[PDB]
Parts: structure tokens; C-alpha cells; sequence
């Protein structure tokens, strides 16, 4: 078919097929989530999933990317359960218990790295099927910590920043920069590190969290009217669960009802272009458009790489790297050709 609706599932397959080195070479069209731990980055993800999912962990032994693939289903595809998960690493094991899914994410972050570091580029590959999600994939990267002017940035913090730079240097990456509204957004760590690859914010969309927790005598009006933050793909404000709400087991679904009430109350002029449902629809539309726009460049580069890996492999008579890569490119090429 020619469907815009087939584009996300196609890149979903290429994300499963390529290892981290392969993925760097292919430059896939995808959204990379960049923020501080204190940005509420995690609560943005859970808000799009429609329930809690991520390890509530003080510190992570080995911080890794999460490739989170959200798939919309009808209420009549029940496994019975209307919502379930799969990981690439547990093949076709279906997960109906979301606590079990969270534990499996924690388990995978407890693997010691191939090196001796608290960061690894090896992503956790998780797919969620649900009637309550839009069709959307996000590559969530380990959160930064803002280093107070004069403090010495820790080794682990430099490693988290190198990993972010590795992912967002993908020219076909869209950067979802997350910043709390209760912080100096001019000095956002998310926006600073994004400018190291995207100086004019051409491929950067800003999410502002914690609109409710702003210092009294300040508001988000200027930012949400698009007059402050230099990015080009849009500014969306959200109100997620506070660290209190989480500790109190407040549901994501109820946090969203309370978010819409707040926006309608305080920001009625802006409510229809902000909040969780609008972010979800916006990101779905943006990713579909981005993949459509990148697909011919992707198809070309996949065919040129196949020819180049075929040629290197023929040159031999190391060979395992080349051979696996060539096999993965040949599959990628066939999957892309099934479109128009
Ligand atoms: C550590 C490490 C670093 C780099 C590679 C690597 C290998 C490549 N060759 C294909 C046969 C091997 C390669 C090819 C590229 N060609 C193109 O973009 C075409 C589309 C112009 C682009 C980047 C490439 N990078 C592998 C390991």
C-alpha cells in the first residue's frame, strides 16, 4: 500500500532489526526524548502510555535507552486483556501485568555494561498494545542532572551527555526537549545540549512540564505563545503526576482529567493546543510526516549501504559483522519496497 499509517510500523521493524552500530549508520527517522531527571520526562512517557510503567528507582546501575513503541488496537483484540506488552529480548512472551513489565525494564537496566560504566547505548525494545494509546514511537534517553555553576560534572553525567549526543547527532532524529516550567528555561539543559547538533531548533520540539508548579507572579504565557524558546517544531505545555501523586499511587488517567481541568481554568486561550491528548496526537502526526519526508533518503542510503556491504563481503572471499549487516539491510530494503 501507499498508507501514511504504514510508516511508523515500518520504522518500528527497522528499530528491532539493527544493533546500536547499525542504527547509527542507517540514521532512522525517530523521536529522541532529551531532559533532566527532574524535568518529569518519565511522567510525560507514562502520560502517553496512559498508565505507570517505568521503574521508580533511586539510581540506575546501567542507564540505557528505552525504544517505546505504542500501537493503537480495537477493544475486540483481547489476549482477556485490552492492553499488553512485548520486549524484543523476550521474543513473543506477552505481558498482561504492567507491574511485570516495569520489573522487566528494571531487570534490563541491572545488566552490567560490556565496559565499566553506568551508561550503555544498548536500548531496551518495548512495544505496548492498547486502545488508549495513539500510534507513536519514542527513544527515551537517560535523564541529565543540571550541574550548579562551579560544581565539577561527575563522570556518569559526562557519559549520559555523550550518549545523548550519540543519538541526537542522527540528522533524522527529532529532539523532544523536556523542561520543567518551574526552572530557568533560557538555561534548560535539554535546550543547551540540543543546540550542539540543532542550533536553530529546526528539528527540536519543546515540552514544558509542571505548569501548575510555577513560582507565584510568573506564568507560561510567553513560552506557550511561542515568543521565548528558539525551537521551530512547536511548544506544548503539560501537567503530569507530581512525585507526591506517584508516591500516593494517583492513576495517570486521573492526572490527565486534572490536567485538562487546570488548563481550562488557568489557560483557556491555550487549552486546545496543550495537554496530554494534544501532545499525543501532535507527536503521532509529526512522526508520520517526518518518516514520509525521510523515506526516499532512507531507501536510497539502505540500497547504497547494501551494495557497499555486499562489496566489502565479496572482498573477503569481521566477516560476521559485514554479513549480519548486509542481511539486515536486504530485509530493510524489501520492507521499504512494500510501500508505494
Ligand atoms: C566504528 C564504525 C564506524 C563506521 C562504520 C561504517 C561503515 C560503513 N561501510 C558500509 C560498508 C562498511 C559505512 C558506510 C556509509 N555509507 C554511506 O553512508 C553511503 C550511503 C554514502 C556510511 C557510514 C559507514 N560507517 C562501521 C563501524
Amino acid at each position: 500500500g501507499s498508507h501514511m499509517e504504514a510508516l511508523i510500523p515500518v520504522i518500528n521493524k527497522l528499530q528491532d532489526v539493527f544493533n546500536t552500530v547499525g542504527a547509527d549508520i542507517i540514521q532512522l527517522p525517530q523521536i529522541v526524548v532529551v531532559g533532566t531527571q527532574s524535568s518529569g520526562k518519565s511522567s510525560v512517557l507514562e502520560s502517553l502510555v496512559g498508565r505507570d510503567l517505568l521503574p521508580r528507582g533511586t539510581g540506575i546501575v546501567t542507564r540505557r535507552p528505552l525504544i517505546l513503541q505504542l500501537v493503537h488496537v480495537s477493544q475486540e483484540d483481547k489476549r482477556e486483556a485490552e492492553e499488553w506488552g512485548k520486549f524484543l529480548h523476550t521474543k513473543n512472551k506477552l505481558y498482561t501485568d504492567f507491574d511485570e513489565i516495569r520489573q522487566e525494564i528494571e531487570n534490563e537496566t541491572e545488566r552490567i555494561s560490556g565496559n565499566n560504566k553506568g551508561v550503555s547505548p544498548e536500548p531496551i525494545h518495548l512495544k505496548i498494545f492498547s486502545p488508549n494509546v495513539v500510534n507513536l514511537t519514542l527513544v527515551d534517553l537517560p535523564g541529565m542532572t543540571k550541574v550548579p555553576v562551579g560544581d565539577q560534572p561527575k563522570d556518569i553525567e559526562l557519559q549520559i551527555r555523550e550518549l545523548i549526543l550519540r543519538f541526537i547527532s542522527n540528522p533524522n532524529s527529532i529532539i523532544l526537549a523536556v523542561t520543567a516550567a518551574n526552572t530557568d528555561m533560557a538555561t534548560s539543559e535539554a535546550l543547551k545540549i540540543s543546540r550542539e547538533v540543532d542550533p536553530d531548533g529546526r528539528r527540536t520540539l519543546a515540552v514544558i512540564t509542571k505548569l501548575d508548579l510555577m513560582d507565584a507572579g510568573t506564568d507560561a504565557m510567553d513560552v506557550l505563545m511561542g515568543r521565548v524558546i528558539p525551537v521551530k517544531l512547536g511548544i506544548i505545555g503539560v501537567v503530569n503526576r507530581s512525585q507526591l501523586d506517584i508516591n500516593n499511587k494517583k492513576s495517570v488517567t486521573d492526572s490527565i482529567r486534572d490536567e485538562y481541568a487546570f488548563l481550562q481554568k488557568k489557560y483557556p486561550s491555550l487549552a486546545n493546543r496543550n495537554g496530554t491528548k494534544y501532545l499525543a496526537r501532535t507527536l503521532n502526526r509529526l512522526l508520520m510526516h517526518h518518516i514520509r519526508d525521510c523515506l526516499p533518503e532512507l531507501k536510497t542510503r539502505i540500497n547504497v549501504l547494501a551494495a557497499q556491504y555486499q562489496s566489502l563481503l565479496n572482498s573477503y572471499g569481521r566477516r560476521k559483522e559485514a554479513a549480519d549487516m548486509l542481511k539486515a539491510l536486504q530485509g530493510a530494503s524489501q520492507i521499504i519496497a512494500e510501500i508505494r
